């Protein structure tokens, strides 16, 4: 985890953050940082490797409104998995189609408290062929994630504020 | 699953118990939950959980030794726990500070810096019984993952019992 302090730069931070991500089996994540007293997501600090298009999409849509996992992670510390439940109201399952469009369908956001008031996210997703599947492969590395998403605001913060 | 009993408990006596129990089949024997809502400073009114001698709290308050205590800068500044250790350049107060703790029992640990999504500030410590550095090492090392998990269901349920 030491590895992400001594990186220099966004772009290979970035990569070490992508590949451990990927080397713990994640093909997709998004890193997303705003400062204290701040919901602009659209202008958030963001690293991954989204596809570029469905970055866009979700910015011009709004979808920042009304994903499930950002409501989440104002109230809560906790990991929210993208399981059909958390897709409750009509638009939300709007969210969830065009989010499976673009290839992410199975993952976990966990959310993003700094010690400065940051408020930010670490999405990841993972190629499954169902989701079952996708579920025991994201508890069996579930700890490891768990502090990967500290180590990642931590040195994130620093490299965004600092 | 274990970490849900944590919200289904009602009152502070009932959520103290499940999160020693949990802490102490981890192999911390002591632990001390500390939290105080958004924006405020005053560490005395701070919502405090755990079973640390009584004695030994009532004397960090007294003897000032929050601002002698590393953790506490630490938990300002970082979401990453920090392990116990003397600066080795210290105080008298510092020096103090470490020796009662010794005294109290408390000489091996770390502490889980706790920054809650409502703005709530706080730490998490917990002390391990050991010889010495090498084998308290291995002790917190072997459960960090658990506990990195313990933290966060702990600042959860614990805000909510606190101030919600
Ligand atoms: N900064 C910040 C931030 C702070 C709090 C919460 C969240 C974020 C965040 O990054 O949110 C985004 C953004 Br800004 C763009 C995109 Br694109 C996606 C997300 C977060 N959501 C997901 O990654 C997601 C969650 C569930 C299903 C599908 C997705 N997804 O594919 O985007
Ligand atoms: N709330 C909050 C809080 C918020 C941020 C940081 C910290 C705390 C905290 O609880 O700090 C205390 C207090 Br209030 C009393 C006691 Br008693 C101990 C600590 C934290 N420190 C330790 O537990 C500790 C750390 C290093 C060596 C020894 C000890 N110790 O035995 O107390």
């Amino acid at each position: 985890f030491l590895e992400l302090e001594r990186s220099s730069g966004k772009l290979e931070w970035s990569a070490i953050l992508q590949k451990m991500a990927s080397d713990l089996g994640f093909s997709k994540i998004l890193f997303g940082l705003l400062p204290k007293d701040s919901q602009d997501y659209e202008n958030a600090f963001i690293v991954g490797n989204y596809p570029a298009a469905w970055r866009e999409h979700y910015d011009r849509a709004g979808y920042a409104r009304v994903d499930p996992t950002v409501s989440h992670c104002t109230q809560s510390v906790l990991p929210i998995f993208w399981e059909p439940s958390i897709y409750q109201t009509r638009k939300q399952h709007e969210f969830f189609e065009e989010a499976s469009a673009a290839g992410l369908v199975y993952g976990l956001t966990m959310p993003l408290h700094g010690a400065r008031g940051e408020l930010g996210a670490l999405s990841l997703s993972v190629e499954a062929e169902n989701r079952a599947e996708a579920n025991r492969f994201m508890e069996s590395v579930l700890p490891t994630l768990w502090m990967l998403k500290d180590y990642a605001l931590q040195s994130g913060a620093g490299l965004a504020f600092e």
